[PDB]
């Protein structure tokens, strides 16, 4: 359960649909098992237990896949030893072309649900 999380290094990732700022398992989940959501909805948060770290949920037929998100200190973002992306944009644009190892290929970004104030973007 989140009320309205936001704070990465590029600002401009508030933009992103599939980026939740800093949230819970929970609130990502929630919006996963979402109905209008099916198989491939990705969304990448902000760790919560430790800052800086992300984390991929991704839906597979209701399921939640977790994917831990681990950063280097020469490159940026990585789920897989065996690729590397710079930013979550990078990270999402190649996936979406196939799920190298992944479950699951990403389709589509998750949806946004307003809790408190209009829509903008």
């Amino acid at each position: 359960g989140s009320s309205g999380s936001s704070g990465a290094e590029d600002r401009s990732l508030q933009a992103e649909p599939w980026f939740f700022g800093a949230i819970k398992r929970a609130d990502a989940e929630k919006q996963l098992l979402y109905s209008e959501n099916q198989t491939g909805a990705f969304l990448i948060r902000e760790s919560e237990s430790q800052k800086g770290d992300f984390s991929l949920s991704v839906l597979d037929e209701g399921v939640v896949k977790h994917y831990r998100i681990r950063r280097l200190d020469e490159g940026g973002f990585f789920l897989t030893r065996r690729k590397v992306f710079s930013t979550l944009n990078e990270f999402v644009n190649y996936y979406t072309t196939t799920s190298d190892g992944l479950c699951v290929k990403l389709e589509k970004p998750c949806l946004k649900i307003q809790v408190s104030g209009p829509s903008s973007g």
